[PDB]
DNA sequence: TTGCTCTCTTAAGAGAGCA
DNA sequence: TTGCTCTCTTAAGAGAGCA
């Protein structure tokens, strides 16, 4: 239509950056020639042009570029400025590109390791490890990581006061971590957070992290270490047994890492009713990738709802389960909504007896 | 065995200018206020081989012009990826590389959706923290074509003080969704037009998320984004088809009405009865509750239909209030209270889970007229 | 023409090893978490006169190890500072770099000086931002050899709501100072053990701060720090001489005693009596009122001693409770609160300007047993 | 005292670099010889001691840096490890020079230029110019600045809608800006800020920014432009007149720009008891620094605190004053106290007759 | 078994005949 | 009046005789 607009190479070269090199109209690749092999004529199968009709209208900022179909259908005068004005179509489309060119930003993260003072000792992770698997997934660290050991239990044992403390000292340094706000936006730090622990206090890790952030858990895996085995992976289907009915205690066991055989459950919990969480080969390498997490989770919470439905009494959970599993089951009571759950655990002290060692609820 | 520069400039261009590993602009100098390429571009595999990620079986002359393996990187950036080629190794480079690529054309080929005033309501009556991202907010937008012309607006709900979530509480909720929300849309007013629509995600409490409903149905047009476990502002499944929303109408008598959506889990009958004894309940559920069922937004829709043909039903049965127990997403929560806005006018008592009372059930918000 | 081995190893030295122009850490990659030197060693004059900032009567060979001309600075800085020389000119630089090298230098020769907690009070009721940096704090506590194990603990009150600082407002100024501060340093016990110290600033209700420190007393060991409109964090003047506190007493009545503070300014009679008929006005001021009298911690210590004499006078005239009407800077409010921790447990009833009712003194907060 | 630490090459340099070439206990700068010409021997004045008696003692961040004669001082076992624990003391020292070390980042800033349109139009401000002088004292913005200019009044003037607008407008755009909190802290961003308009709209922009958060005010000079002419200039003596008695109404004149005369004033308000705050040389070149700006600000107050006392009644200004002195004018009666003002600006299609044009209070 | 001199590597802008 | 080839500049690590 009528004129053209000019622009010299320097000029060319900014709008083609800003724009990705796509029309702006019609979404299409102007980079074509090149990834066919032919020579790229930037001036040839381009046409630029200011967003709005005839004192920045030729600053760089205000110059669209086009394909040459979409250019012949703007009507425009002798100077080559449309028209009409397609400066709202003009900076929404340089808006939507800065979005996806900031993304790398969205990955600021803290790491967190948590572990017992045993594994610490027989198996540490160092925050290296975490680092470069945060980092092959876009996770960036921009202090030093936090490495927490639960602290060991007095005389008093793992009482209330313990899981308290332990959650407070989980809880001040996430917190002072979580001010660390940054970015395009301003937003606080996603937490990269990986747990090898006794299930228990990873529960409470789970109960002091909660679901309802960006955070992602990492896992450590005896072959793979703290790259995730496969990540094209599908998740297990998890099967569910319905408890018997009766007056007994209501049990849930989780068999994913390994089955667990009923009578250690009837020997530490007389009449237990068992309901049972499991997969069809259960396995200690199960976790193959993070949506095996996620997987289980779904799973899970649908049978917690169907198991608090059936009786007000406390559910007693025999869980053998990897370490990044017990974090999202601790994570996922967090809700206001809190049934009242006891966790037994075997204590290795006491030839593998499982024994009441925490209590989730109200 | 040097990049020519037809291929610095694609690379430049396919990049949008930006650093492919931290998301800085290498177009400007915003500390000075120079336009200026001040980024690099960087190859993953080295001309020499005993270079960082060096190898002996790379032909270096066959790819000194292959984008492939070639990025725009800020100078930083880059002399850092050259110092540790152990932690920046060449096949997490090039899927880092690859995805960057592919974000930036799918913006591009993205077609104009529109725009919309984001907005983030969120409490902190969790024990954890509770904190939904701009930036994916922002981004779920934009994958639907919308912009804004800010990052728009964030509220944050108080925490309940040392008495729980008292008569003070409350008080405070309304005051963050009635005036606070209200004063800052007023002032934004004027960039975004007469009737600007809300992309509006909530994560608070179940009543709050119905009153913030109430307050932004009528007044303002609604686009209805989603926080899930998994997925976060992402849409889990475009492609899901949405639940059958079962109902159960409630038997005759004289006692109080109780509106039970059983969504998220299934509320038990007994916590109801306690809580509102004498209690005819009419329940809403799904064959399988489940806290991740808000696949997309078809099946918020769908919720809502289900709910408006119901709600009318039940306010003919008797002019005294209904009572809501409602274990549901927090997207349903909002939708909910949409539909209370000027069609459903009957009064609506809402009841919550108490922490301070053993997660009874007790009365929190009255809605309606 | 090179810079030496041992002048790039005293640049490193004498900047420990961070941007002098960002800040950032150039002894560590935190992403992968390798340590390494990724800094850059440059030039303000440079070698070649026709580079960056290039001058003909600049003998290169003369400065090619002169660290008054060296910087330490990360690739980026560095690429667009050679980039713009005019809108990064030499004598620009220069101050910059000497002005890092000094507080590097001051840091390195202030002798310890104990731990402390920092704590951040501040309110929203003003109609413009209020917000204390914390940087600032962490500075002005290390300027006098105060360290802090983690960033410390900052409080802003929720803002008033549409009905103005209403019995609502009170109350969450209440839970914000007596349970929202009380669980976080209950928290942040055991790091900092049994009887830390707060480095405490303010800058909120004047009402609030005088609870603040009240609640803060005797409980806790306390350095004061003061927010200042030219100065921020830094105290304005070590060497100055406090001010005379001058005194006044009341006349003899019946009437209600009301203790006014005229210290910010000159607090008139009329909007005392206004608010408080028959009021017998007792009063603390400085010769020349002024907002910019916190001029050191010497003047805080000042107040406190001539208010504490005035207090225990003041109460022995009557069991009936004082009635303060206070135009003080924010420090000296927290100071007042702290002396009626034990010792002060009069009454006292603080009155404040209301902006709903058009300036005039209304009551507030009642302080005591 | 007995043994003494090895430490290779590498590990000395890195000490060195972390504690900045001092001694942890006397605080010696440790490179005197390369200050004095003389080569250094890093090896001979200093010594490297584990923090922490007798496994990250020997970690390079458990390591101290001290002078020969302080380690002499210092008891040692045979390996070269204190016997006493110095860690407190050497992570406190080394905090103080990280503190030190991320000053810059303290820097963070976001750009505000605010214009009339006239003033837009025959001395616009480019943001380059309010970069550089930012640039130049440590202020450093990491996006694109903000540069708004005052919406033309409509038919009904500049009311008291028109005035809420404007302070809604820079206010909106001024909290999206301090959103992006960043840096070491997570710190919202310093505002820098310059203003060229009439002084009422430059007293809004003072309500509107407050006087409370980390905020430096810039100022457009004729010769200087946004430079400071001199940073060493020492600020005037602002020499004050008080009312004569009586019933009139109160008027403030600042002769500050230049001298008003009075007459101007009582052909305005007729009855005026003229206060007057001026300097004893008046100059439109006379904001040499931000100290004068301080200074103005400080001797102000302490004078509305005398005039606000002496009536109930509004105190009536007549400002002859520097651009950047009116928006400190405006942001210091930002307190929740507010007295009645009552602002008079020359209307210059009106032969600059003085015009009541805006009012501040309660 | 550094711990000084000189070569090497990688990025960039500059400019020189020509398009 | 680019708009490809080759030289130039600035930083760094590497390593080679020697300390
Ligand atoms: N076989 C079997 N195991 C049972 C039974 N009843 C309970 N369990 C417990 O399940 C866990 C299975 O081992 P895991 O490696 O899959 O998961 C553990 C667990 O999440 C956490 C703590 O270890 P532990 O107390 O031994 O719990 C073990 C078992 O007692 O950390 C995980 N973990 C432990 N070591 C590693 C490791 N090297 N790598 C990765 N994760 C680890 C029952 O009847 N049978
Ligand atoms: N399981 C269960 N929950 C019940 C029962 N009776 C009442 N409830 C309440 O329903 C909600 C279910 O959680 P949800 O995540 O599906 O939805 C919540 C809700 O819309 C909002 C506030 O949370 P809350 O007050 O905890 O209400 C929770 C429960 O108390 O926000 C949603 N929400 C909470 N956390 C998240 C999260 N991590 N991600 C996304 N949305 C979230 C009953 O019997 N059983
Ligand atoms: N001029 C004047 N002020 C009066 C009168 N009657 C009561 N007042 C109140 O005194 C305070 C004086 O301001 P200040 O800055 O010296 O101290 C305040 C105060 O300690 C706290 C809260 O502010 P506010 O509620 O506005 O109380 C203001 C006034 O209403 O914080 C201090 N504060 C406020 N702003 C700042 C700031 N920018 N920098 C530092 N401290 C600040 C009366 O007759 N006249
Ligand atoms: N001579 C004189 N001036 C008087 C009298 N009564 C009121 N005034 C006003 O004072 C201002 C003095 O000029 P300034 O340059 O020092 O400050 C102005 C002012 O702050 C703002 C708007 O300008 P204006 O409306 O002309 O106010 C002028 C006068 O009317 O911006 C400042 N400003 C204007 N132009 C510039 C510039 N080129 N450079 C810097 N600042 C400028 C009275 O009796 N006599
Ligand atoms: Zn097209
Ligand atoms: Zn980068
Ligand atoms: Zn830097
Ligand atoms: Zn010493």
């Amino acid at each position: 239509a009528s004129g053209r607009f000019n622009t010299n190479d320097e000029t060319k070269r900014i709008v083609w950056t800003q724009t990705a090199g796509h029309c702006e109209l019609c979404g299409t690749d102007l980079t074509f020639d090149y990834r066919a092999g032919k020579p790229m004529k930037w001036g040839e199968v381009a046409a630029i042009l200011p967003a709005s009709p005839k004192a920045h209208t030729n600053d760089t900022a205000n110059l669209m570029l086009l394909c040459p179909g979409c250019h012949d259908k703007i009507d425009r005068d002798a100077d080559g400025y449309p028209e009409n004005d397609l400066s709202g179509l003009h900076q929404a489309y340089l808006e939507r590109i800065r979005l996806a060119a900031t993304t790398p930003d969205g990955g600021r993260a803290i790491p967190l390791i948590v572990q017992s003072q045993h594994f610490q000792t027989i198996n540490d992770i160092p925050v290296r490890d975490l680092l470069t698997a945060m980092s092959a997934e876009g996770l960036t660290a921009f202090d030093q990581g936090i490495k927490i050991a639960f602290a060991a239990p007095g005389p008093r044992g793992r009482d209330t006061t313990y899981w308290q403390n332990v959650k407070d000292s989980v809880q001040y340094e996430l917190e002072q971590q979580l001010k660390r706000r940054g970015g395009t936006y301003g937003d606080s730090p996603a937490l990269a957070v990986v747990g090898l622990a006794d299930i228990p206090a990873l529960m409470m890790l789970g109960q002091s992290i909660g679901d309802r952030s960006k955070r992602l858990i990492f896992s450590f895996h005896r072959e793979h270490l703290l790259r995730w085995p496969d990540q094209s992976a599908e998740p297990p289907s998890f099967l569910f047994t319905p408890p018997p009915n009766g007056d007994g205690p209501l049990a849930l066991v989780l068999s994913i890492s390994a089955q667990v055989p009923v009578r250690d459950v009837t020997d530490a919990l007389p009449g237990a009713r068992i309901a049972e969480l499991s997969i069809p080969e259960p396995s200690y390498a199960m976790v193959q990738n993070r949506r095996v997490i996620h997987a289980f989770r779904d799973a899970l919470q649908i049978r917690l709802s169907q198991l608090e439905a059936l009786t007000p009494d406390p559910i007693h959970v025999f869980a053998a389960i990897p370490a990044a599993l017990a974090i999202e089951f601790g994570a996922l009571l967090t809700t206001q909504h809190q049934h009242t759950y006891l966790i037994f655990d075997r204590d290795k002290e006491n030839q593998d007896r499982f024994t009441q060692t925490l209590q989730l609820g109200p």
